[PDB]
């Protein structure tokens, strides 16, 4: 039997899923510790730009995490993803530690707008700003892809690099009852927020894991941009994120929340 984890549910996915709509044919780049190959996910390429780490599996488990929240199959098993349908392309840039580079990240930017990412989700970040990052972000957006980024774990009232760059889409965390988790950061250059507390989905091992993390909202972010990219194959990554938050479902409190909460069918009434 498959689950749907409660923050699949309260984004309302599956309403979009009664649509058509699945993310099929839009191209998701997960940019973390690698995918690791799991019977609820459909893994359809990508690269490691982790030094002495060559293979696109995950070594952590993040990375599998986020990309079922995304895109885990619609089926009789495990999760069921946002955007079950999309494909899904692993771009390791954060070590088995967790950790990378200013310059791993910045490759998989480059990888992702030179392979026709639509979508490329960042659920990493940094207290400390990074030109280089800033420039990459700005080369897969130019490039067309939207980018979607983690506003961190801290609980302060600043966003981390990337996502306070102005083209990411930064994306905050809510709790079961639709208010910001407690490590859940805020403030200037917010977008959005999304579910990020107990969240279930896939992990390495062919299992299943519940996880707390602004890791964990963004994902749901990027599935919905899969669903409003397949619903509208001619818009600009400028104008699904401008859709996603106009759609969004207001929580007040913009230093807090953004747009607020992230409503796939509202994105794609
Ligand atoms: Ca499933
Ligand atoms: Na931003």
């Amino acid at each position: 039997a498959q689950s749907v984890p409660w923050g699949i549910s309260r984004v309302q996915a599956p309403a979009a899923h009664n649509r058509g709509l699945t993310g099929s044919g839009v191209k998701v780049a997960v940019l973390d510790t690698g995918i690791s190959t799991h019977p609820d996910l459909n893994i359809r390429g990508g690269a490691s730009f982790v030094p002495g780490e060559p293979s696109t599996q995950d070594g952590n488990g993040h990375g599998t995490h986020v990309a079922g929240t995304i895109a885990a199959l619609n089926n009789s098993i495990g999760v069921l993803g946002v955007a079950p349908s999309a494909e899904l392309y692993a771009v390791k840039v954060l070590g088995a530690s967790g950790s990378g580079s200013v310059s791993s990240i910045a490759q998989g930017l480059e990888w992702a707008g030179n392979n026709g990412m639509h979508v490329a989700n960042l659920s990493l970040g940094s207290p400390s700003p990074s030109a280089t990052l800033e420039q990459a972000v700005n080369s897969a957006t130019s490039r067309g892809v939207l980018v979607v980024a983690a506003s961190g774990n801290s609980g302060a009232g600043s966003i981390s690099y990337p996502a306070r760059y102005a083209n990411a889409m930064a994306v905050g965390a809510t709790d079961q009852n639709n208010n910001r988790a407690s490590f859940s950061q805020y403030g200037a250059g917010l977008d959005i927020v999304a579910p990020g507390v107990n969240v279930q989905s896939t992990y390495p091992g062919s299992t299943y894991a519940s996880l707390n993390g602004t890791s964990m909202a963004t994902p749901h972010v990027a599935g919905a941009a899969a669903l409003v990219k397949q619903k509208n194959p001619s818009w600009s990554n400028v104008q699904i994120r401008n859709h996603l938050k106009n759609t969004a479902t207001s929580l007040g409190s913009t230093n807090l929340y953004g747009s607020g909460l992230v409503n796939a069918e509202a994105a794609t009434r």
